[PDB]
């Protein structure tokens, strides 16, 4: 009632649009989605109330843990005989006095064991306890919890201490872990009880195979076709039947009609039997113009496009009259049709609108049940008869060479072309393929989707298909695999095998592939929503990744409806998110004024305006005392206006400084610095930094300590976003204040015995960025986009472009003598040294490690084709990493390729 109305206002503010706009949507799929999704909301809320208060605290403060407890060899060797030195702080009674207790404990210790040891050291001081029963009432390890000093990260779960990311990071970086002992009841009381209420809207036949008929679709007419009368001669509607990006039959065009009167009224006849239509079949169409001629080949041009699901959400074959409001042609679209394009009607109703009519079969036509499919597949099941088809291989037709051939095919990358000979081969040995589970994506592409006899057999294989790795399953969620049985199998693999660490890692791709789903209500969206509602760390970024795309009308309905369901069940976090949403609003509106109104004024004048506007009461209150959208464990306290400035960079980003209000802020960082950028699309940098993080993780698990710096980057909207400021770092140019300048700077910052570790860190970080940039084809490096930390850690900023931005494989990061001098510890002949030989070996080992994980990088890019990123619009863009990783070539041929690219770039040495 009254509390529902208030909540509706809060959800409305969070998503940008009012809840009422969803209520007025006539589409029954939209209303069914809103109602039916509420079961995910109910389920998630029940899990949070399962073991209160702990399970509610676990939702709010989930353990920031690694996927595997097992520690790499070089990380374990950093420990002192498998032990870690940990500092435990206790805030004692008046004036909030801090007391430290340094403990030496096993790296595999449980937080409760860690708490007991700390209370033993605290009670050791009163030697009364020590000798006789130090136990002190089971030490009430259940009365306390460990918090990370300086941020809102808790150790609420029984994991080994080393598995927590903060501790593993402390081990790797040789930093002292500072934890704070906090009373359980002090945290629990801070945590409010969530009151999930069901909204008011929660109250509101023949088989396809029994239709002995070919497909027909009627094109009636078009409206809002506003073309230049002088230019265009005639127009026509081009159509095609597709399963994903692949045609099921030849494309059918209407007759050419003058643009003045677009009225066709033609029944288009297709090369497909209605029972052979696969579940995910779609009509793809476009209004084209035909001009010219000058005595040349007829001048075709697409004006608008549109795609439609041939089956609706209820498995009903689309019948009757239907009008589709079309979309504008995206720049550089090849064919007259756009099958990769989003299925559905343009929300803008003042756009080309094609009126269609489908066939009618005197009954509601529905897609068959799994019982009908199984029976038909079983009913599809001599030597010479099986020999009549290359797509048939009977019992005792599997030699040892064909078994090894199938294995060889399964190792090939996703972008490798699987020939029609190989497709017949894979399909004929489909039952043996079960024994090599990873081959499924190759087998699926070998299926004739325009044949119900084959598809029905494939459905039964997918049903009883063994599980595959989450990373392998993710490929089955891209645009190439539209079938719900295939995608449902992939989601099942993620439900069973994907950790919340890995889910958080790949959340960007998982949010993206939602766009390829046929319907609003599906297994992927339910999986992701449940996770977002059972883990606030996932939910936070799930919210932002969906909100950052709300300005895109192609996905605003789907994402709006999904965000509504999230907000209705996320609990108290909505109130925190709304603070962030408002803070970002104020920053957008302020930067928009500076970018538009005051762009030509002097820095002093711009700063005067900034300071005045930031000191305004409504602004001040909105922009302080909220959680960092980059990491919501980071509290942003009061603004440090004196430290806040307009940056000299293009798009004139704001450098913002907030106080860290944590009691133990001093043991992490006293001030939180963030760059707010308005003008640039941050999606490409977000994806590169994700790939850098993945590459680093690969190397660290392989036992190659090449330290990367994937700093925080979050796109919050249409070319707006946040960038984590790397503390105590400078560009190469802002070091140069000769060739030895850089090395001399690091010598001064790292004097004495620390020098050797600083040079080592430089060489190791340099090697990682050299390999990473070459593979990814990052934008050309220079003195202003290469940075160095005081400790010697080298890293890059402002990526911009990846893959081929030229449009024959560049070396972005060319090592000048400055870098080689530091590597060779001040040598003259820096090339011929025992330090450079070590550095080269790091690069080779790093290069080959990524080459082994090529299928993952290809797949991560492939799932990102759905996003409108300009340098990632086709699989040919992705093919650049096939070149840099030399996948067609052998491992030794790949080393030679890498060495040759480095030799040509540096003009020798390699
Ligand atoms: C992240 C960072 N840390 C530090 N320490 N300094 C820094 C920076 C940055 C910066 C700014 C905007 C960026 O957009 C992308 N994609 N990467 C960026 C890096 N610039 N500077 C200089 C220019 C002040």
């Amino acid at each position: 009632n009254r509390e529902e109305k208030i909540l509706n206002r809060e959800i409305g503010f969070a998503i940008g649009m009012p809840v009422c706009e969803f209520d007025m949507v006539k589409d029954p799929e939209v209303q069914d989605f809103r109602r039916n999704i509420l079961n995910v909301c109910k389920e998630a809320v029940d899990l949070r109330d399962l073991n209160s208060p702990h399970s509610r605290a676990m939702y709010v403060y989930p353990p920031n843990v690694e996927s595997s407890p097992e520690l790499p060899k070089h990380i374990y060797n950093k420990l002192d005989k498998g032990q870690i030195i940990v500092v435990i702080w206790v805030i004692v009674s008046p004036n909030n006095d801090k007391q430290k207790y340094t403990l030496k404990i096993n790296h595999d210790c449980v937080p409760e064991q860690v708490i007991a040891e700390a209370i033993r050291k605290k009670t050791r001081s009163m030697l009364l306890s020590s000798e006789q029963l130090k136990l002190c009432v089971l030490e009430y390890q259940g009365k306390y919890i460990l918090k990370v000093c300086g941020c809102d990260e808790y150790f609420l779960e029984k994991y080994p201490l080393s598995q927590y990311k903060y501790i593993r990071s402390c081990i790797m970086l040789g930093r002292m872990p500072n934890l704070m002992l906090m009373a359980k009841e002090s945290l629990y009381s801070q945590l409010p009880m969530d009151c999930f209420t069901m909204p008011s809207y929660s109250r509101r036949t023949k088989s396809l195979w029994v239709i002995n008929s070919a497909l027909r679709i009627k094109i009636l007419c078009a409206t809002y076709v506003n073309v230049n009368i002088r230019d265009i001669d005639k127009i026509y509607v081009r159509t095609g039947i597709y399963h994903g990006g692949e045609p099921l039959c030849d494309n059918v065009n209407t007759q050419r009609v003058p643009c003045s009167n677009p009225r066709w009224n033609e029944w288009l006849n297709y090369d497909i039997y209605i029972p052979d239509l696969p579940r995910a079949a779609r009509l793809c169409l476009s209004i084209c113009s035909v001009k010219g001629r000058k005595g040349a080949k007829e001048e075709h041009c697409p004006l608008a496009w549109g795609n439609i699901n041939l089956f609706d959400y209820t498995d009903t074959l689309v019948s009757g009259k239907m009008a589709l409001n079309l979309w504008p042609v995206p720049h550089g679209l090849e064919d007259l049709l756009n099958p990769i394009g989003v299925t559905g009607s343009n929300p803008n109703k003042e756009t080309p609108c094609l009126e269609l009519e489908f066939d009618w079969f005197s009954s509601v036509v529905k897609f068959p049940d799994m019982s009908v499919i199984e029976e038909h597949a079983n009913w599809s099941v001599s030597y010479s008869h099986a020999g009549l088809s290359n797509r048939l291989a009977r019992d005792n037709e599997l030699r040892e060479n064909d078994k090894e051939q199938l294995k060889a095919i399964s190792t090939r990358d996703p972008l490798s072309e699987i020939t029609e000979q190989e497709k017949d081969f894979l399909w004929s040995h489909r039952h043996y393929c079960v024994t090599i589970p990873e081959i499924l994506p190759k087998l699926l592409l070998s299926v004739k989707w325009n044949s119900r006899d084959e598809v029905a057999q494939m459905y039964c294989l997918v049903k009883d298909w063994p599980p595959i790795k989450p990373e392998q399953a993710m490929e089955l969620l891209d645009c190439n695999y539209p079938d719900p049985m295939v995608r449902g199998f992939a989601v099942r693999c993620l439900e069973k095998y994907l950790t919340d660490d890995k889910l958080s890692q790949y959340l960007i791709q998982l949010v993206q592939v939602l766009k390829y789903e046929q319907y609003l209500d599906n297994l992927l969206v339910r999986f992701l929503l449940k996770k977002a509602l059972t883990n606030q760390r996932i939910g936070h970024f799930f919210f932002w990744h969906l909100k950052s795309e709300m300005h895109n009308k192609t996905v605003s309905q789907r994402f709006g409806l999904l965000l509504e369901s999230y907000c209705r069940a996320c609990g108290m976090y909505l109130k925190h998110l709304n603070r962030q949403v408002e803070a970002m609003e104020k920053l957008i509106n302020l930067t928009d004024i500076l970018k538009q109104e005051k762009k030509d004024e002097t820095q002093k004048v711009q700063m005067k305006f900034l300071v005045e506007q930031m000191r305004r009461p409504d602004f001040m209150d909105a922009l302080q005392g909220f959680l960092s959208p980059l990491n919501p464990a980071h509290q942003l306290g009061n603004l440090r206006l004196e430290e806040c400035r307009i940056m000299s960079s293009a798009k004139r980003p704001l450098w913002l400084n907030w106080e860290n209000p944590d009691i133990m802020s001093e043991l992490l960082f006293q001030n939180n610095e963030i760059i707010f950028k308005n003008g640039d699309d941050l999606r490409q940098d977000m994806l590169t930094l994700q790939i850098i993080r993945i590459m680093e993780n690969i190397w660290q698990n392989q036992g190659l300590d090449l330290r990367m710096l994937p700093y925080g980057c979050l796109s919050i909207g249409d070319c707006v976003g946040l960038i984590e400021v790397v503390r105590n770092s400078h560009t190469i140019m802002q070091i140069q204040c000769n060739s030895h300048t850089l090395h001399q700077w690091l010598k001064d910052k790292n004097k004495g015995e620390i020098y050797d570790a600083a040079i080592d860190l430089f060489t190791r970080s340099c090697a990682g960025y050299c390999v990473a940039t070459f593979i990814l084809g990052i934008g050309d490096r220079h003195n202003s986009n290469i940075m160095v930390k005081d400790d010697g850690q080298l890293f890059h900023i402002d990526f911009g472009h990846f893959l081929d931005h030229k449009k024959r494989e560049r070396v972005p990061f060319v090592l000048t003598q400055d870098f080689l001098i530091v590597i060779s510890k001040g040598a003259q002949e820096c090339t011929k040294t025992r330090e450079f030989e070590r550095f080269q070996e790091m690069c080779y080992k790093a290069y080959l490690a990524i080459r082994q994980h090529a299928n993952l990088f290809i797949n991560l890019f492939s799932m990102m084709l759905g996003s409108g990123m300009p340098e990632l619009q086709s699989f040919d863009d992705i093919a650049y990493i096939r070149k840099t990783l030399a996948l067609d070539k052998t491992e030794q041929e790949a080393l030679e390729y890498f060495m040759k690219q480095m030799n040509d770039a540096h003009h020798g040495g390699w």
